[PDB]
DNA sequence: GGGGGAAGGACTC
DNA sequence: TCAGTAGTCCTTCCCCC
C-alpha cells in the first residue's frame, strides 16, 4: 500500500491571504470571539510570521494580543474556509478513487493503483501542490509512506509547503529513533503516562507486558503502538461518514435558569438541523460546557428518526436532567445529533 | 461466555 | 478571562441465548 496524504498549511489563515494578498508577510492570527468580553475567546490558528512568536492555536486572544499587539485580528469565517477546502478536495479526487478526508484541512489518498514505487509517488505528490497551487493558490504539504499514521508523520516533518517520503527503511529507524508523543493519535495524557513507563519510542513498547502497557493507556491505544512497532499497521483508507453534527454555543453569561439557557439551546437546534441536510438522526445528546470548563452529557437514542418537534422537547429534558445531576453554573450550552438513518 | 447496545466520560485534534 | 463541537474508545449495567 502506498499513501499519500495532503495537509494545507496554516489554513485559515492561508485562505485570508490568498482573499487579501497585503495580509502576506505581516502576523495574522484568526480567532474565534466569544462575546463574553473584550477580546475574549481562542485563537483558532496563526499564520507562520505569528507562530514564530508564539501565538498558536488554542491559546486566548487576550494573550495573543500582549504578544503582537500589531498582528492582524480576524474573525474565524469557517463556511468560507469550508468551501476552498471543498473545491481543493474535489482537485485531490481526481488523483485517486481511494480517498479519506480527515479534517476540513488534509486528506490521505491510497495512490498504490496509481503509482509503481515512491519515486513515482513522489512526483504525484509535486503534481498534486502544483495543481492546487495552479487553481487555488494554496500551498500544502504531502506526506508520503507505507500507511497512514507514517504519511502523516511525514507531512508533519515536511510542513510548511513541503513534500516528504518515508520509504521502508526509515519507518524501520523512525519505529526507534522517533519521540512516541510524536505519533499520531498520541496526546500530552497518554505522552506523558509512557513516559511514566520509561517508553519514549515506538520499540519500546515491544518490551514492556502488554497487559502492563493495556492498563495504563487502554487497549485500543496499546495495540495501536504496537502494531505500528511492529510495522503491522496498515489500516484502508477509506471514505468518511460523518457520525455527528451539532452546535454548542457560549451564553453572553452563566447560569442554570432553564428559561434563560433555552434560547440558545434552541438556537443550537435551529443550527444543527440545517447542517443535518436530509439526515435524520435516532440520537441527541445535550452537551453543556460548565463554569468550570467541564464536559457534562446527557443524550437518549430513540427507535426511530427524530423531528426537530421532538428535538426541541427532548432537549429540555436533557438539559434538566443535566440541570439536577450537576450544580455547576454552565457556561456553554449545545446539542449533538447522530446515528443517522 | 459473548453478541449486541445504550449511556456518560476520556482523550485527541 | 479558553472556541468549537468530531471521532474513537472505555466503562458499566444490562438483555439474552
Ligand atoms: C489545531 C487547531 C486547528 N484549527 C483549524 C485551524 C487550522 O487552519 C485548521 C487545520 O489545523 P492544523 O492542525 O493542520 O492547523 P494549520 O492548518 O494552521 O496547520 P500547519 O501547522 O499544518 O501549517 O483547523 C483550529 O481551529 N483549532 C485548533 O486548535
Ligand atoms: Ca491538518
Ligand atoms: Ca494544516
Ligand atoms: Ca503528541
Ligand atoms: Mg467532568
Amino acid at each position: 500500500m502506498i499513501v499519500l496524504f495532503v495537509d494545507f498549511d496554516y489554513f485559515y489563515a492561508q485562505v485570508e491571504e490568498v482573499l487579501n494578498p497585503s495580509l502576506k508577510g505581516k502576523p495574522v492570527v484568526v480567532c474565534v470571539f466569544s462575546g463574553r468580553f473584550e477580546d475574549s475567546g481562542a485563537v483558532a490558528t496563526a499564520n507562520y510570521e505569528a507562530r514564530k512568536f508564539g501565538v498558536k492555536a488554542g491559546i486566548p486572544i487576550v494573550e495573543a494580543k500582549k504578544i503582537l499587539p500589531n498582528a492582524v485580528y480576524l474573525p474565524m469565517r469557517k463556511e468560507v474556509y469550508q468551501q476552498v477546502s471543498s473545491r481543493i478536495m474535489n482537485l485531490l479526487r481526481e488523483y485517486s478513487e481511494k480517498i479519506e478526508i480527515a479534517s476540513i484541512d488534509e486528506a490521505y489518498l491510497d495512490i498504490s493503483d496509481k503509482v509503481r514505487d515512491y519515486r513515482e509517488a513522489y512526483n504525484l505528490g509535486l503534481e498534486i501542490k502544483n495543481k492546487i497551487l495552479e487553481k487555488e493558490k494554496i500551498t500544502v504539504t504531502v506526506g508520503i509512506s507505507k500507511n497512514k499514521v507514517f504519511a502523516k508523520i511525514a507531512a508533519d516533518m515536511a510542513k510548511p509547503n513541503g513534500i516528504k517520503v518515508i520509504d521502508d527503511e526509515e519507518v524501520k529507524r523512525l519505529i526507534r529513533e522517533l519521540d512516541i508523543a510524536d505519533v499520531p493519535g498520541i496526546g500530552n495524557i497518554t505522552a506523558e503516562k509512557l513516559k511514566k513507563l520509561g517508553i519514549n519510542k515506538l520499540v519500546d513498547t515491544l518490551s514492556i507486558e502488554f497487559d502492563k502497557l493495556k492498563g495504563m493507556i487502554g487497549e485500543a491505544k496499546a495495540k495501536y503502538l504496537i502494531s505500528l512497532a511492529r510495522d503491522e499497521y496498515n489500516e484502508p483508507i477509506r471514505t468518511r461518514v460523518r457520525k455527528s453534527i451539532g452546535r454548542i454555543v457560549t451564553m453572553k453569561r452563566n447560569s442554570r435558569n432553564l428559561e434563560e439557557i433555552k434560547p440558545y439551546l434552541f438556537r443550537a437546534i435551529e443550527e444543527s438541523y440545517y447542517k443535518l441536510d436530509k439526515r435524520i438522526p435516532k440520537a441527541i445528546h445535550v452537551v453543556a460546557v460548565t463554569e468550570d470548563l467541564d464536559i457534562v452529557s446527557r443524550g437518549r437514542t430513540f427507535p426511530h428518526g427524530i423531528s426537530k418537534e421532538t428535538a426541541y422537547s427532548e432537549s429540555v429534558k436533557l438539559l434538566q436532567k443535566i440541570l439536577e445531576e450537576d450544580e455547576r453554573k454552565i457556561r456553554r450550552i449545545g446539542v449533538r445529533f447522530s446515528k443517522f438513518i
